[PDB]
């Protein structure tokens, strides 16, 4: 997958709710590494799944994003989390 492209996908599709790796509307569930771990989301497969089909009422992106773009934003998210969202 492509982290750098994922940044772009993230800015257009995720950052409204997850700016800075945070969660503007549900502060308990951010994209920081510790919160991803807590919720069993610290993996590309988990993130892809969440974003694709959107369960837990999460926005679903299958309609508007290609698989490859979903893979890309997931790798982006994991990279950022590892870097503590800079
Ligand atoms: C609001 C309109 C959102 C947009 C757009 C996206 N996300 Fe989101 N995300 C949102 C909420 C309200 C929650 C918490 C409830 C839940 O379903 O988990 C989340 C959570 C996530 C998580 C899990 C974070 C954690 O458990 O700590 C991930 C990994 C996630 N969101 C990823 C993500 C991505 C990649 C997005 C764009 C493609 C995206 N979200 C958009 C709300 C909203």
């Amino acid at each position: 997958a492509d982290s750098v492209n994922g940044a772009k996908i993230f800015s257009a599709n995720c950052a409204s709710c997850h700016a800075g790796g945070k969660n503007l509307v549900q502060a308990q569930k951010t994209l920081k590494k510790a919160d991803l771990e807590k919720y069993g989301m610290y993996s590309a497969e988990a993130i892809i799944a969440q974003v694709t089909n959107g369960k837990n009422a999460h926005p679903a992106f299958k309609g508007r994003l290609k698989p490859e773009q979903i893979e890309d934003v997931a790798a982006y998210v994991l990279g950022k989390a590892d870097a503590d969202w800079k």
